[PDB]
């Protein structure tokens, strides 16, 4: 548990990142393929994120779950902080949803099954409010999703203003109104995601901050024609204004639309 740049061979960049890029790395000893996040100190320094990184890391360290991108560890140098991450060979769900436009019920219901497991285990570890939008989602080699919502792992560079609203569309009423909140915020995310997987855009898109504030606080959304009865049933239950009328994660996994559709 005391790593350095030299335990690792360095391959190509997997992609342009936010405070640095991700690279293919290979542990010299095991010959194990890995991803390496490069986080430049000068850029964390400015942005004002230095201690936020520190926070996220010391937490992500103690989280082991098939649907969470493992952090194996990290280390720094003169100029860079290095995150040693699991490698998810396939893209982000975001890239997939861009070629496809939308997923079918089987895939969507599987995605939701895995986020529920990752989420219930998160809640069991006292960890809540997980940023599960599609660009925070990687695909492993079996097509299985991995939540990558820390260290800017798979964040594309952005304007800082572009990042501010990174997650507005995924925020529950109790968070955009500034009231206090509990684990139930993840159940609302799940509902957004489910709607986004089926239709190709999250339910509350709008132009202005204010218009998006309105649509979220008073839960104004509609389903297109094709969204089937069971899916509307599920989404509808998850997108309830009152936090405590949202299902337990358990009843999400037992919902008959999920069981009809996953694996
Ligand atoms: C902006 O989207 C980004 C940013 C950085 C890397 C990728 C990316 N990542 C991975 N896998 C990864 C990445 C990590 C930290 N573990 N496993 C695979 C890809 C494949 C095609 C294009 C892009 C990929 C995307």
């Amino acid at each position: 548990r005391q790593w350095a740049l030299e335990d690792f061979e360095i391959g190509r960049p997997l992609g342009k990142g936010k405070f640095g890029n991700v690279y293919l790395a290979r542990e010299k000893q095991s010959k194990f393929i890995l991803a390496l996040k490069v986080l430049f100190k000068a850029q964390l320094e400015k942005a004002g994120v230095e201690h936020q990184l520190r926070r996220e890391v010391e937490i992500q360290s103690h989280l082991r779950h098939p649907n969470i991108l493992r952090l194996y560890g990290y280390f720094h140098d003169a100029t860079r902080v290095y995150l040693i991450l699991e490698y998810a060979p396939l893209g982000t769900v975001y890239r997939e949803l861009q070629k496809l436009s939308k997923f079918d019920e089987q895939r969507t219901a599987t995605y939701i099954t895995e986020l529920a497991n990752a989420l219930s285990y998160c809640h069991s570890k006292r960890v809540i409010h997980r940023d599960i939008k599609p660009e925070n989602l990687l695909l492993g080699s079996a097509g299985e999703l991995k939540i990558a919502d820390f260290g800017w792992s798979v964040h594309a560079p952005s304007s800082r203003r572009a990042a501010l609203c990174g997650t507005l569309d995924y925020l529950p009423p109790e968070m955009i109104e500034g009231r206090m909140h509990d684990e139930k915020v993840d159940l609302w995310s799940l509902g957004v995601l489910c709607y986004e997987f089926l239709v190709g855009k999250p339910p509350f898109e709008a132009n202005t901050y204010q218009e998006t504030y309105k649509r979220i606080s008073r839960v104004e959304f509609t389903f297109p024609d094709f969204v089937t009865e069971g899916a509307r049933d599920l989404i509808s239950r998850l997108l309830k204004h009152n936090p405590s009328q949202r299902p337990m994660l358990r009843e999400v996994l037992e919902h008959p639309w999920i069981t009809a559709n996953s694996s």
